[PDB]
């Protein structure tokens, strides 16, 4: 519940996906997500987790905002972000 972006690998060979979260962040860790997508996560989820830190937290904190409840917002940003890539 504590490895960082660099430590926790959750992208495409997501070691954490190997460990709702499973398909949540497989595409939310690609270069697809750029700090404006971070912004969109913070606003549309209505989470101050990403308002305090749009590039600095741990997998615990992203589940802190409920993944299934806020998959609507995160999803819009996710397929958005992949097409943005």
């Amino acid at each position: 519940k504590e490895k960082s972006w660099q430590d926790v690998s959750k992208d495409d060979l997501a070691k954490m996906e190997e460990d709702e979260q499973l398909p949540l962040i497989i595409s939310l860790k690609k270069p697809s997500i750029m700090p404006r997508h971070w912004e969109k996560i913070k606003e549309i989820t209505n989470t101050k987790l990403n308002y305090e830190n749009p590039d600095q937290f741990y997998i615990e904190e992203i589940m802190g905002a409920k993944l299934l409840d806020f998959r609507e917002d995160i999803e819009d940003i996710t397929e958005s972000a992949d097409k943005q890539l």
